[PDB]
RNA sequence: GCUAACAGACGUAAAUUAAGCUGCAAAAAGCGGUUUUAUUUUUGGAUGUAUACUAUCCGACGCCAAACGGCGGCAGUAACUC
């Protein structure tokens, strides 16, 4: 069912193909492979999947559904961010849209660099920070996948993270700075859980 | 005219974070005050709002003080009596 890179390099990265391959693997590999080929130039060779990319492979996801997953991907991020964002880490695909959009605006509300913890600058200069926003999330996103699993502590609990983060030295804007260029938040939500 | 009226529980409603503006003496940090927001918790009417809700009366429709509730006597006047 595909006739293409060998198996002998995926059965090592992908032990879904064990139980339900026929119809399964092979067309959800082929329709996410079109699925990225109709967006900005996206290849998705097979060999860069982890084995924690069950999602979008296991036997009860359409390729209709993986077809709104990217989507609403490149909805959600912009097409070049969402392309940025799927060149590391491809485990963003197994989210699904609507959950995906939840985290997002989470995120989105607890590290706004516009305003306060709420939505600063609600949509001239609103929608420009509002636009920040956006860019700011998407990079932590390029930087670090797991800041898209947030609701599995809380979706109010992304402001004690980070104010676990925040409590040593100083406010917000450095913090926005500090975060972007590391990855302080990984400490803090294993300390959440 | 809305946290409505009306009907009930009655000795009185507040709990946990977050952001902002801050302030005190001070060798590189602690505790606060105030405004906004988030989660709860906040009985029916009502997740309703004067074309809506409650109460009272008449009980469709058709034709000519809509609050309790009625709405007088005396003794005579019209070419035969009355
Ligand atoms: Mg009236």
């Amino acid at each position: 069912h595909w006739p293409s890179h060998p198996v002998g390099p995926l059965m090592g990265r992908i032990g879904c193909p064990v139980i339900r391959d026929p119809a399964g693997v092979g067309h959800r590999l082929y329709a996410l492979t079109r699925a990225l080929k109709t967006d900005l130039h996206y290849e998705l060779d097979p060999h860069r999947l982890t084995p924690e990319s069950e999602g979008f492979l296991a036997s009860g996801v359409s390729p209709f559904e993986l077809e709104a997953r990217v989507s609403a991907l490149v909805t959600i991020f912009g097409r070049e961010g969402a392309g940025r964002l799927l060149d590391v880490s491809l485990d963003v695909l197994t989210y699904a849209p609507r959950d995906l959009d939840r985290a997002v605006l989470a995120l989105r509300e607890v590290f706004s660099a516009a305003g306060d913890r709420g939505y600063g600058r609600h949509s001239p200069e609103g929608a420009a920070a509002a636009a920040a926003d956006r860019g700011y999330v998407t990079d932590l996103a390029v930087a670090w996948p797991g800041v898209l699993a947030l609701p599995g502590r809380l979706g109010g609990a992304d402001g004690v993270a980070r104010l676990l983060a925040r409590v040593r030295r100083a406010g917000g804007a450095r913090y926005r700075g500090a975060v972007g260029r590391r990855a302080l938040l990984s400490e803090v939500l294993e300390r959440p859980e």
